[PDB]
């Protein structure tokens, strides 16, 4: 009866339970009361809004499907690896995925001026978009910590906290940044500098995020997790901590990626990772250039935000299905993950036909297949420090 | 620890199990199998359509979108209360059922004219189509008989099986033939007769199927379930049969709505249910005449087919809520069906503002209080000859 084990194996890193329920109403379905309220709200929008306008109706229209789809997660959708703060949160982001997939799925039948005009639909401004550094200055220098440098900074401290891994993270910051100034050196769009890339986002901004998500991991597996109900502290100190503890994770997984004695599988599992992470690496630059947005625009940090949301679920998935032998099925969450990189993969070659020549397509080649040889290396070099170090 | 045998009845209802699994591989999930499928065949679809026509990229991405939702749903989505044929079969439906929900939720927000538009681009068609019995003839009478009283058969038969009681069918027979011939005084597309509603329908489709359903239910519940594997089976003749056999029950549920000392919470379920049957009959001649459709397109009968569908769940899962004490949650089918139900019921409201004029509408709500109240008598009266015959 192995496969009791292994259906339970699935659900424990599929559908999470809540375990030590004190609040019990936090927890318990009301899905007729939630029946009641739809009904009802649809019913006031029905019945007394003003429908005249028709292009005000798509957009509510739109924005109720998003809404209610997301009712349909939380009610049938599966919760993750993850039950903090609230299952249904994880849920609803499930449902975001979901409804992401499907979207490039839609997106891959168009041609380019349909994709153009669904997109000056969402922002009528995106019409008129268009795509020194031997003056070396402190000031300039210091001047490229933006908003988004300290996005970044915090998107390499959740990948390490993830990873739990100098090597891997490491390995993927440099391979990355240095594909980024090859390709900003293949395309004029460049204006930082050689600079910014070598020293300023490796060392600084990924360097310093990678140092912290790692001392924040560390700390979070020496810990002891003992919570106690908000209805037993007595104290409004320990209430209001708890509370905002109730934000942070329950418990910590202690992450290994590499064996002493580790299989072929294993070592190709953690090579696949580092691809597919360089794949979604590659799929924010592409985006952005082929469907010219900026950095500012809602789409880019919307959709940065919104890939982070869905890796906190997917590495821990991935990383059950690869190291624990009894689970023996990929979590549904790490399966619209890929399916979400490969499809924007694909939407970026079927719209990207247009931003380089021939010449230029075969150095792109080369350079991937360069980056994929020294991400091997990397991962060789660590498999061996491991089993001998 | 009660809440343990709450939760596992609601998966009893809601994700049954497949019981005494003999070929394995109809059962083993491949969901890295599926990935790679989809990742292909979108990228074939891609990178070989011809994408110049712009109105046959819509077609081709809807039609997509609607097929990995499917997949989707055979990943995610619940089960119900069947394994047979196949719970995926019954995922597809529980997706096909939100994808209709969600029309129906981004169908409140257009106005008339963007919902005919919608109409129009299904079916061209639709642009042109418009909204005696004193000289009796068997041979008029007979013919009668079309595949839609046919079809109207299979229904009664389909909801006598499910329903198990005379009693409710009758009177929901009754009432709905009785209100649709008051409905088709009140509007002039009558063309039939007075006759067809009283005679031969209530008395032949309706009666002979809910008898058929009645015979076939009684039938298959004194009827032993005893499953041998296909492998086990050495004859031909025994292997088909066991094959055909896989597209019926694999056990049946001894239904009972009104035990001998019900309570009221019992009997006000039950009344809701018949009230929810009357409003899903009203939906369907409504529907078909605020959109002026006929019975033979494929909106109507496809609709009607869908409805069938999705309603075989739904009664089991509202039977179980209903009557077993320990399914402290409503099945997720069910919420789709009534959410369903009350949506249909209010876009026949919001774009029915036409239909009819202001006595005719309180002749309408006359009318449909003497239904409940009718109904609500027929319910004590069966309640009484429970309790005392
Ligand atoms: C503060 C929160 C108030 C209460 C929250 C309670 C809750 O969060 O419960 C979630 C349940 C299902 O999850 P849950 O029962 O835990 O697990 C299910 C699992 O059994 C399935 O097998 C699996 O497939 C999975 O998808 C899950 O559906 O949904 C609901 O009731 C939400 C309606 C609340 C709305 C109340 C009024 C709103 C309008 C006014
Ligand atoms: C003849 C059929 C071949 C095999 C069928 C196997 C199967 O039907 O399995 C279904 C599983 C999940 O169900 P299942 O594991 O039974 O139950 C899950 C439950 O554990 C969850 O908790 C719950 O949330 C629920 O939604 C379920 O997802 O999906 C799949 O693998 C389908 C991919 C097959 C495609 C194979 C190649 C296609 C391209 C070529
Ligand atoms: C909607 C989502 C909003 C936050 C979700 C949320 O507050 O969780 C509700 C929590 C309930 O904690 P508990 O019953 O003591 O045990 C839970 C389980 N033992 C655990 O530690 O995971 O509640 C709390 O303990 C803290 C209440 C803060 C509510 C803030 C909103
Ligand atoms: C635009 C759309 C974007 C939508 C995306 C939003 C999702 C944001 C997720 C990013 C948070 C990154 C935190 C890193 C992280 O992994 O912690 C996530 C924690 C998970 O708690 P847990 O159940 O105890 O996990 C135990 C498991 N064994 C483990 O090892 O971890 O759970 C947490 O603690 C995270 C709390 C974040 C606060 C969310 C508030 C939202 C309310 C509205
Ligand atoms: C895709 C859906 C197509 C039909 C699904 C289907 O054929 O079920 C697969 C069945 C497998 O039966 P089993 O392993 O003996 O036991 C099942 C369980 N014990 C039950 O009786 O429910 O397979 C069979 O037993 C009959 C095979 C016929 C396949 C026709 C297609
Ligand atoms: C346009 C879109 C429309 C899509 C809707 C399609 C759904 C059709 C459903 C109507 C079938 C009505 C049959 C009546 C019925 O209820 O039997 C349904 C059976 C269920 O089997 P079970 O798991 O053993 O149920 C045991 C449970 N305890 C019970 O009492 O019943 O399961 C069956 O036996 C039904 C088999 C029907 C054949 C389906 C073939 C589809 C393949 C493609
Ligand atoms: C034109 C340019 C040219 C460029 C050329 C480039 C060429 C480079 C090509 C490289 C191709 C390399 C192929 C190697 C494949 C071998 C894999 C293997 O066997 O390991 C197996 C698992 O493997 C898996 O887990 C697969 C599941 C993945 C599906 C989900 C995707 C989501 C990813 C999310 C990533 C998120 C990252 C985001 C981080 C921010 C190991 O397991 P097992 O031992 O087999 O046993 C099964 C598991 N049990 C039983 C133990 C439980
Ligand atoms: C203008 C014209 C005017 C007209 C006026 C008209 C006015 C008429 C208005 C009539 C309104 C009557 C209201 C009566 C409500 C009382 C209900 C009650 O208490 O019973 C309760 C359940 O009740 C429920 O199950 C509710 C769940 C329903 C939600 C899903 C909908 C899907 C329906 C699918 C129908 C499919 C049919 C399709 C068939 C083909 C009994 O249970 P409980 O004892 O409370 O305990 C809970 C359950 N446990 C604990 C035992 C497990
Ligand atoms: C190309 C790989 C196709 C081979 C395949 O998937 O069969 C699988 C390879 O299984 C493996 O050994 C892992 C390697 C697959 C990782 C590649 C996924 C990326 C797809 C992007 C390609 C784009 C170009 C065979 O295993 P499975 O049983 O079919 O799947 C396991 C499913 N459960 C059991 C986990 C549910
Ligand atoms: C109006 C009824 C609203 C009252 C309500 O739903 O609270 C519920 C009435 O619960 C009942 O007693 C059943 C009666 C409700 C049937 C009406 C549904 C049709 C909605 C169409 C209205 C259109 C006009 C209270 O119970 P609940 O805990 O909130 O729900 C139970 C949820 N689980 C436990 C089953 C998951
Ligand atoms: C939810 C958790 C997800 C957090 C991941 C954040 C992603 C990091 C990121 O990509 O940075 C930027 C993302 O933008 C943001 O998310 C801004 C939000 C800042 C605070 C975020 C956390 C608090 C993208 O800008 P860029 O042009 O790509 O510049 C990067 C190097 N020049
Ligand atoms: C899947 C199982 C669902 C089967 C339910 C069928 C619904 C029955 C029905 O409504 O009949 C008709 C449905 O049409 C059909 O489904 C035709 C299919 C015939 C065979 C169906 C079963 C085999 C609707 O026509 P109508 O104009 O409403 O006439 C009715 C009285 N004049
Ligand atoms: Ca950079
Ligand atoms: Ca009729």
């Amino acid at each position: 009866k192995d496969d009791v084990n292994y259906k339970m194996h699935f659900r424990m890193i599929n559908e999470q339970q809540v375990e030590d329920i004190t609040i019990d109403f936090f927890y318990r379905p009301h899905t007729i009361t939630l029946l009641s309220f739809t009904i009802v709200s649809l019913m006031y929008f029905a019945f007394t809004r003003d429908d005249s306008v028709p292009e005000d109706n798509i957009w509510r229209g739109i924005l109720s499907v998003i809404f209610f789809f997301l009712i349909i997660s939380v009610l049938a959708f599966p919760n993750g690896p993850f039950t903090r703060p609230h299952p249904a949160l994880w849920r609803m982001v499930f449902g975001l995925s979901v409804l992401y997939f499907l979207f490039l799925v839609f997106l891959l039948f168009l041609n380019f001026e349909q994709v153009k005009s669904l997109m000056y639909w969402l922002d009528p401004n995106l019409r008129y978009a268009t795509r020194n550094c031997h003056v070396i200055t402190w000031e300039r220098i210091i001047s490229h910590f933006d908003i988004f440098a300290f996005g970044h900074f915090w998107g390499w401290a959740m990948k390490a906290l993830l990873i739990r891994s100098y090597g891997l993270c490491w390995t993927i910051s440099i391979t990355w940044e240095l594909t980024e100034l090859f390709f900003m050196h293949l395309l004029p769009n460049f204006a930082e500098c050689w600079w910014d890339q070598v020293i300023l986002d490796i060392l600084l901004c990924n360097g310093g995020g990678i140092w912290l998500g790692m001392v924040v991991c560390r700390f979070l597996e020496m810990r002891t997790y003992h919570w106690a109900s908000f209805k037993d502290i007595h104290t409004t100190t320990g209430k209001i901590k708890r509370a905002v503890l109730q934000f942070t994770p329950a418990s910590w997984t202690y992450v290994r990626w590499f064996d002493p004695k580790s299989s072929f599988q294993r070592v190709a599992g953690v090579y696949l990772f580092m691809i597919i992470w360089q794949l979604t690496e590659l799929n924010t630059f592409f985006l952005k250039h082929i469907f010219v947005f900026q950095a500012s625009h809602p789409l880019s940090w919307g959709r940065i935000l919104f890939i982070g949301g869905i890796t906190a679920p997917t590495v821990r998935q991935y990383y059950a299905y690869l190291t624990d032998t009894q689970c023996k099925r990929v979590g549904t969450q790490c399966w619209v993950f890929g399916v979400i990189g490969f499809l924007e993969a694909i939407v970026c070659i079927k719209f990207g036909q247009d931003l380089f020549s021939k010449t230029q397509i075969l150095y792109v080649v080369l350079w991937l297949l360069c980056v994929a040889f020294t991400t091997f290396l990397c991962l060789y070099g660590m498999i061996w420090y491991a089993e001998h170090y």
